[PDB]
């Protein structure tokens, strides 16, 4: 482990205090062996003083995530473009720590809610932290940093009652929408498959931002970071999505630790879309906006390197929980632009470690450390761990021979502020009219989905606003909605029994661009970890037999088996009770179980008909299914499921099956069994 | 009441800061239109740091909960067994706030997790305040204090990855319960219909430890709290408490809210049991013991008053989240027993306020806040909000007159310790040879259920082991439970295959006792709140008409209907997307919507066969189910749910069908339709 200095281990020895005098903590001290508690019993008060304090704030924002350890490698030097140290040759690495979130749900809420998620990365550079702090979307909702508080409040539960959890289907946050018009963008985003990620490990990462690449002679361009996965972009669909909170609230947090487990630990290729200063307003909108994206069409990727997340955790506590993002982390060769929703961060997220922390010394805390020597002259505050011997910390000083010297462009590898950044004009709190087209790149990433798609990001906005009370909260979103597509606002208004006002065409426009859509990124480009579950049962010895040799035929490809059956034992793992088809990306019968294949199909192991549920709920959700061993027709005709549909499988021989079965993993989603409008 | 005081409106005026100087807060101040942010904009930070500054440590346990305030009227005059100045009088009333809660999870974590819950009572009395600080299930886990910290971690998340969220469905809790037998009854109460209650008004409140009623001679009795709900009890079923995590994770709190705001706010006798001090050891255990519980057979409830609830909070943060309940907040004529349980939390809660609050001046919160006068000498601290006259803040002084008096026994309404209580012998780390039966009450408890009721707990053990991974846990857990029963040992062991271990029949008994059933406790007294969805469709004039109709009479009796159509229109409550069973305490289909019940039945408005699934999910749950308005075989075999089965009604007449229903509804749920071992 990186953190290996600071580990504790106690897989021997006996109980101490905290100072080390060996104690017992399981019978408190009383007067007499019926009597009161003695307020003299130190060894009771130490550990329930711990106890009791050992919560911190949740982070205000993304307080559901988790994290992991890895590897960054530079794949070429970068000098061409920046003095970033850690970009500085071919094959350099350093190390990583990546958290994953949502937005919106308090610590405990479900990983698959509908929200934007946090992709925020920590580079542990040879010239100091420098941290990524970016989501799966690369615009947000908002232009000014100030109205951050206004668009949370919104989004969170109504305050009255706290109701309700994670989610943006409530008043509250549609009348936010519908007045604040800049948050149509992302709201297009956070509605589509990009807002149910598949994992985290099957979403993209970007920093949202422009920023600068400054090079050593103190020339500058602006950048994009986009972290393209390597596992390909997948989405659940909401109504998995929703069962799955229920189900497993953990269920992304899991599956990254297990990845990382099964030696499968997720990649990233990072990457930038470079332009010139010259370039800010040169695509039809202002670089510094960040509702705005670059068209990979005129602006292409190049990749920097490989992320790599291949180590989990020892303590959560102690490392995903205490790790403290800061885009003020920044390095030599990074610099910020004048976008007032960056300018802003960076007062936030040095202030808010105060609250989290409970005092200054957050950057002490073993995972927030960095991996080369500090010197400076910051001392005291409450939990100050080092032991500073310059007794002179003051600049400019004799008594320490001008120790630590100031570093600069020109001396010490200093951060500098790329030197042709300037300012003009009045101290304005106006908005840049540069900044007022809200609507024409929410219609470009609606006509950048697939027909399927489309219908989708409709289903998800007619579920949300169908739960807004408010009839003026709803006809004020179909106007904004009207501006970015009248088909979008007539197609909503008709869930909701409203009439979508009449067309309003300044901003519609047919244009698309690539790389926004799920569906249409093809096949995943690998199948490892995906999960299959096989439907079997005990009451057929040749049932467990054909689950034995799928099994290997399965795992042998770095599939997840799971055998299902009505109780467990060798090679079964887990019962009917506890299966659900959220489990899988694949369900397969065997036909050997057949017999289970009744709605009707009821024992006092698991709830009626549950065995037939999971198989009905694979394929309404567009997963591959499939009966294995050549009798398909019993389970195919119980479940309303036709042999010959796209993504359905059947076959005598496990070999053939299983070659089948995995290009419909590939494919992952067979989209033909949704029904579209119109 | 503090709280009016400190009550804000912003129903109009002019935004200010928090020192009253008008502002605006929507755009940040800059240096040029397009220009950085600057340092001055004061506006900026004091919103920025706030917002940084807005999340408190969570509760350590009981982290997700609802609140709300009421009155508390007692019945009579008390003071024949206790001096308690809001027991006093016939008719005599008291303000209340509750908090209700779940144990294991985070805040954002679903109402209906498998749990022990938290009934947390303060009285704002007129002699102090007075809190019960309780649980829905009598008996606790552990027998010591300092054992707090071992279970709470053993039930938490696994520490290197925090998973599972608010679930006892993982190895180290399993290993806890198997390893400390302590843990048996409260682990039987859990895994019963009281693990998921229906709601927080169907549930019960009790103290668990003994305490004791003092009265102004001096003479003390042993009492134990019981809050008796007047709304009956009711249970989930483990698979609808399961969905209803993902689908509303706010279910208590949303039925908890919508009871009080539709005048239909819950009540509960608050009740005790009450024994002589001589009795401690009469009853075949120690009522110093807190896992253990006084038959009623034994020792009666005496009904001391009414609670009721009946107003919610104005700001969630500022009184359900700030509340902060101490078991010493103790009033005079109550007083402790020797529980070492007990014993210990009183330390726990003043502590743990610091967490919370940050500062020692928590009592200062407006929910915290008692309703008479402080006279102390208290002083400084952050946070501290009074400005104290007396200038001579100590005793014994002649500078202040000797005030504030001391207040004991004799004078001033003192409180004071029961002047009967003793201690006796050596200063022990040792528990009681009177506390060593673990397993005699668990049995009492399981033999007291139904038979459906048994398979019910024996099926939430089956789930919950099948998920321990350690066979070695597994092995263990059933020796455990083998010591309660072997039937309940014998009938798990079959879910994960292994053999249950011979019969030890030491603790073995065959005993019963009344109130601790929930299917058992007869129909509910009242179904004034209870959830009715009618299904219909708008593609039938004649459905809708039969849904208003359905709809007049079902309100008339104060149940929530829901009327669930493709599309919102007048008359049309929820679109089928985002219906489900979870929903309802009963599904009423209308004749007129038949088409939508067919296999074939697809729509691009919601997902396939979701009509059927929420009629099919409701019966298989327990629930009445009906068709409502013609010769209606159609929906029912489309359902495969029989005529003639109990809580399935057929009627085309309106009267008589909501006549049928509404004893349905009492009734609650329908036992008949789950399948039992052999
Ligand atoms: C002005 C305030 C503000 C604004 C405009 C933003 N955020 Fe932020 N963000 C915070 C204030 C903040 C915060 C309150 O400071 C958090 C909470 C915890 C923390 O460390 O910083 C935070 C946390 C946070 C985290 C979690 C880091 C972790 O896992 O611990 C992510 C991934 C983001 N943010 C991402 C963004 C992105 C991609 C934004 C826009 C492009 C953004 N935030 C705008
Ligand atoms: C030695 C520690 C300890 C032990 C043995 C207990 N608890 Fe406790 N309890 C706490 C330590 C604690 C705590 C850490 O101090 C909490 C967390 C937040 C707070 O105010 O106190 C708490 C909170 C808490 C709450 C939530 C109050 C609220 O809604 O804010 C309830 C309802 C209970 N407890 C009830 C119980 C019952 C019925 C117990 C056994 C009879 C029990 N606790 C044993
Ligand atoms: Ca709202
Ligand atoms: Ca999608
Ligand atoms: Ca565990
Ligand atoms: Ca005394």
């Amino acid at each position: 482990s990186p953190l290996a200095a600071y580990e504790v281990d106690d897989s021997t020895g006996y109980l101490t205090s905290d100072v080390g005098g060996p104690i017992q903590d399981q019978t408190s001290l009383k007067a007499g062996i019926r009597g009161p508690t003695l307020l003299e019993d130190f060894m009771f008060r130490q550990k329930i003083q711990h106890f009791d304090h050992e919560r911190v704030p949740e982070r205000a924002v993304h307080a559901r995530g988790a994290g992991a350890h890895g590897t960054f490698t530079s794949y070429a030097d970068w000098s061409n473009i920046t003095a970033a140290s850690f970009l500085n040759a071919t094959g350099k690495q350093t190390p990583v720590f990546v958290r994953f979130s949502t937005v919106a749900g308090s610590r405990g809420s479900a990983d698959t809610a509908r929200d934007v998620h946090g992709f925020a990365t920590r580079f542990y550079t040879d010239e100091g932290n420098f941290d990524i702090v970016g989501n799966n979307i690369p615009v947000f909702f908002i232009q000014d940093a100030i109205q951050f508080p206004d668009l949370i409040h919104s989004v969170k539960p109504r305050p009255d009652n706290e109701i309700p959890q994670a989610a943006t289907a409530h008043d509250s946050a549609w009348d936010f929408f519908s007045q604040q018009p800049s948050t149509m963008h992302t709201l297009f985003w956070a509605m589509s498959g990009h807002g149910i990620p598949r994992s985290y490990r099957h979403m993209d990462g970007f920093g949202v931002h422009t920023f600068r690449f400054v090079k050593d002679d103190g020339s500058s361009k602006l950048i994009k970071w986009h972290f393209k996965s390597r596992q390909g972009k997948a989405s659940l669909v909401w109504e998995e999505a929703q069962v799955l909170s229920g189900k497993n609230a953990d269920f992304h947090r899991q599956d990254l630790w297990d990845a990382i487990e099964s030696g499968n630990g997720p990649e990233w290729d990072v990457c930038v879309q470079i332009v010139d200063e010259s370039q800010a307003q040169a695509f039809g909108f202002d670089l510094l906006d960040p509702t705005k994206i670059i068209p990979e069409e005129y602006a292409p990727l190049t990749k920097l390197g490989l992320l790599k997340l291949d180590r989990n955790p020892t303590n959560y506590f102690a490392e995903t929980e205490q790790v403290m993002f800061q885009p003020g982390h920044i390095v030599r060769g990074i610099d910020f632009t004048e976008d007032p929703l960056l300018q802003g961060r960076l007062f936030s997220y040095l202030d808010t470690q105060l609250n989290r922390n409970g005092g200054p010394n957050f950057e002490q805390l073993p995972i927030n450390m960095p991996r080369v020597p500090i010197h400076n002259n910051n001392r005291d505050g409450a939990g100050q761990m080092f032991i500073h011997r310059n007794k002179y910390p003051y600049t400019p000083n004799t008594l320490n021979s001008g120790y630590p010297r100031q570093a600069n462009q020109n001396a010490g590898r200093g951060f500098f502020t790329a030197p042709g950044r300037t300012a003009s004009g009045a101290l304005v709190r106006e908005v840049s009219p540069t900044f007022n087209d809200h609507w024409s790149q929410p219609r470009l990433f609606f006509n950048s989905l697939t027909p399927v798609e489309q219908q989708f990001l409709v289903n998800a906005m007619r579920f949300e606003i169908s739960l807004v009370k408010s009839e003026e909260v709803k006809k004020n979103v179909l106007t904004q909605l009207n501006r970015v597509s009248h088909d979008v606002a007539v197609r909503v208004a008709a869930a909701i029994g409203l009439g979508a006002p009449d067309a309003d065409d300044t901003y519609y426009h047919n244009n698309k661009t690539a790389g926004w859509s799920i569906v249409g990124s093809g096949p995943l480009p690998t199948i490892k970890t995906l999960r299959v579950g096989i439907l079997a049962t005990t009451s057929e010895s040749s049932a467990l037999d054909q689950a034995a040799q799928l099994r290997t035929r399965l795992e042998k490809d770095g599939l997840v088996v799971t055998v299902v059956a009505e109780t467990l034992r060798e090679g079964v793992d887990q019962t009917y009770s506890t299966a659900d088809a959220t489990g899988f990306d694949g369900v397969v019968v065997v036909d050997g179980a057949a017999a289970l294949f009744a709605s009707t199909a009821s024992s006092p192991l698991f709830p009626t008909g549950r065995p037939l549920q999971i198989f009905v709920d694979a394929y309404r959700w567009g997963k591959p299914v499939g009966v294995c061993g050549g009798k398909s027709s019993e389970v195919l005709d119980a479940a309303d499921v036709p042999e010959d549909g796209d993504g359905v499988y059947s076959e005598e021989s496990v070999d053939m099956f299983v070659e089948e079965f995995e290009k419909g993993l590939a494919t992952f989603r067979f989209t033909d069994r949704f029904a579209l409008d119109s």
